[PDB]
């Protein structure tokens, strides 16, 4: 058995530099980010003005098609700019700052990641991202930043040569994961840290890379409560910081020693914000 405090030994000593991060929705509650499939919120009620059998239609193509404009509600919402990364973010922005972090799997599409300063090429953004948009007619690329203003004043971006919707490069029901996911094949092997944070690892294919770390390779859980794979079959070095995920996370950068570091980086990073 190894506890959160030998995992950071490890990294202390430097026998972990090729660190591989899987994150969900359990990093971004505490930036305030609301769950459209939940009631009680702003974003839930505002879709509820539209005439959608469920609030999961707004990832559905034919709905799309049908009308846009609920998703461009929640895209509205989700776009950047509204919402600050916290900690947690920044925390997994300080181990690619030490040369640490081999890649950082998300299934977000709150964009935090993006903005708390982790590079592109370092990101598999699983369900997509706002950061850039397909003309659904021409299937022509754009940066997300140039649908903003159309997002934001309440209107359809349309497709400059063929004016057909231009849309934002998430993925809906039934279409084909983004293209960087298949950097697993290349990352897990790869990796000598395994670490996951915020997620209940149910959708999959998601939740089965957890098993494909090598076994001399730890796994560390820092979430609610134990979860999929690594409560259905348990590995050896497998570690599990049960709790608040902010709350886990700054224990870890405790037991690293990153205390310092990590009080000043947020406070250059949220002070540009
Ligand atoms: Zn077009």
């Amino acid at each position: 058995k190894l506890s959160l405090q030998d995992v950071a030994e490890l990294i202390r000593a430097r026998a972990c530099q090729r660190v591989v991060v899987m994150v969900g929705a359990g990093i971004s509650t505490p930036s305030g980010i609301p769950d459209f499939r939940s009631p009680g919120s702003g974003l839930y009620s505002n879709l509820q003005q539209y005439d959608l059998p469920y609030p999961e239609a707004i990832f559905e193509l034919p709905f799309f098609f049908h009308n846009p404009k609920p998703f461009f509600t929640l895209a509205k919402e989700l776009y950047p700019g509204n919402y600050k990364p916290n900690v947690t973010h920044y925390f997994l922005r300080l181990l690619h700052d030490k040369g640490l972090l081999l890649r950082l799997y998300t299934q977000n599409i709150d964009g935090l990641e993006r903005v708390s300063g982790i590079p592109a090429s370092k990101l598999v953004e699983a369900h997509g991202t706002f950061a850039s948009a397909t003309c659904t007619v021409c299937q022509r690329p754009f940066p997300g930043e140039d649908i903003r203003a159309d997002v934001m004043a309440d209107r359809v971006p349309r497709c400059p040569v063929c004016t057909g919707v231009v849309k934002p490069d998430i993925v809906f029901f039934g279409e084909p994961l983004p293209q960087r996911f298949l950097l697993h094949v290349v990352d897990f092997p790869m990796a000598d840290l395994l670490l996951i944070l915020g997620t209940s690892l149910e959708v999959e294919p998601f939740a089965s890379l957890t098993e494909a770390v090598r076994s001399s390779v730890p796994r560390l859980l820092i979430n609610r409560d134990l979860v999929g794979p690594l409560a259905w079959h348990p590995r050896s070095r497998d570690v599990a910081q049960l709790g608040d995920v902010v709350h886990g996370v700054e224990s870890l950068v405790e037991l690293l020693g990153w205390t310092e570091e990590m009080r000043d980086l947020v406070q250059r990073e949220t002070g540009k914000l």
